[PDB]
């Protein structure tokens, strides 16, 4: 992710197969001439696409250009979480298959993922990061208090934060309880609120593994609902 001072990410594509499948993901969301109602509805959880970009001078080099979704924050806090019971692809290996289970063998369980945080800390004026193996770390036990410290500014929990990211995720949820055309695998959500104050993002990132479907997508729903759960209880803190 490189972040461009013009209010966008560069995402450099992927090697193949996972590079291509997402930029075609992007395309076919964004595709000026969609009229699904399903797709036209999923764009406003998903970053802004201003289309492939590649270097003036390098046209071999692929990248997404990508709305920043951090951009109009003053101190952003930011946490990646992988969404699926899944995060291995309806094509996998059964190698791929045990590579991907191994990296999180709880993500039946738990059906996400932290795979980071950066959290500003009001108090010291600086951020805390956790990296993929705070995530990976994380036990049925452990991952209400796992997530927690997200919202967490070194003072006090930022329960507001929690309750808008339950709402705007539940309508993510609901834009996944309304189709049956697309089922997503390592695919995440990123939040941002203000560290500095109520404005919160949630939007779904990392599409090199969504392919098509006729049902419903069961793991992304399971960790949804859990998702939402876990931060329910949160608010009963
Ligand atoms: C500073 C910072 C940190 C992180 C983890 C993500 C971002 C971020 O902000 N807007 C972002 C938009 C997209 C993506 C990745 C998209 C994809 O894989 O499809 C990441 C972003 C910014």
């Amino acid at each position: 992710i490189l972040q461009h001072p013009d209010g966008t990410v560069l995402k450099q594509l992927q090697p193949p197969p996972r590079g291509p499948r997402e930029l075609e993901f992007y395309n076919m969301v964004y595709a000026a001439d969609c009229f699904d109602g399903v797709l036209l509805e999923l764009r406003k959880y998903l970053p802004k696409y201003y289309g492939i970009w590649s270097p003036p001078t390098a046209p071999n080099d692929l990248y997404l250009k990508l709305e920043d979704v951090t951009h109009k924050f003053n101190k952003p806090c930011i946490m990646d979480v992988k969404i699926g019971q899944k995060s291995y692809d309806p094509f996998a290996s059964s190698e791929k298959i045990q590579q991907q289970v191994s990296k999180y063998p709880l993500m039946e369980e738990i059906g996400f993922l932290v795979l980071g945080m950066r959290v500003y800390h009001v108090h010291s004026d600086s951020y805390e990061t956790e990296n993929q193996h705070y995530g990976r770390s994380l036990t049925k036990e452990t991952i209400k208090d796992g997530v927690s410290r997200f919202f967490h500014n070194g003072y006090c929990l930022r329960k507001d934060a929690v309750a808008a990211s339950i709402q705007k995720i539940e309508k993510i949820l609901q834009w996944f309880e309304n189709q049956k055309q697309l089922n997503f695998y390592a695919s995440s959500l990123l939040f941002v609120y203000e560290g500095s104050g109520g404005e919160v993002e949630v939007r779904m990132i990392d599409f090199a593994h969504v392919f098509p479907s006729n049902t419903i997508d069961e793991g992304y729903v399971y960790g949804l609902k859990h998702l939402i759960s876990v931060l329910r209880s949160i608010l009963d803190n």
